[PDB]
């Protein structure tokens, strides 16, 4: 994977290239507005150590921080997401995997539609990465998932459990 964060919109100012996951990008980038993936998904977060807000890009050329959904002009870590290759996700009503259960090997743009509830409490991500998102049709805060078991909200990063929407990275 590639890409190059610039301080400024449209490709200008300062800028840094990422080939890896950085939990520290302040030394390089005092600010971000724009953004070049060149090959590989990635999430950039707003603080270091994969913290606060985050953004799902892929492939492609982003002009300003609203082209990926961004709300600020700050990018201080990124994540390159691992390639998948397949996508099986277990997503569970209560913490520790108690409660309603449903599983999805494909894209899901209104979970309510399924659960008949607006919260998760717990996951477990059996193969490939997704991001889920607060709100129906890919929107709000987005978490990213890899591979791995989630006990409680907290451990996707999320200060609550709802959620609304989950996609497959690809």
């Amino acid at each position: 994977g590639k890409i190059t964060l610039y301080e400024d919109r449209g490709f200008q100012g300062r800028h840094y290239e990422c080939s890896s996951d950085h939990p520290n990008l302040q030394p390089y980038l005092s600010r971000c507005n724009s953004a070049r993936v060149d090959s590989g998904c990635w999430m950039l977060y707003e603080q270091p150590n994969y913290s606060g807000l985050q953004y799902f890009l892929r492939r492609g050329d982003y002009a300003d921080h609203q082209q990926w959904m961004g709300l600020s002009d700050s990018v201080r870590s990124c994540r390159l997401i691992p390639h998948s290759g397949s996508h099986r996700i277990r997503l569970y009503e209560r913490e520790d995997y108690r409660g309603q259960m449903i599983e999805f090997t494909e894209d899901c743009s209104c979970l309510q539609d399924r659960f008949r509830f607006n919260e998760i409490h717990s996951l477990d991500v059996l193969e490939g990465s997704w991001v889920l998102y607060e709100l129906s049709n890919y929107r709000g805060r987005q978490y990213l998932l890899m591979p791995g078991d989630y006990r409680r909200y907290q451990d996707w990063g999320a200060t609550n459990a709802r959620v609304g929407s989950l996609r497959r990275v690809i």
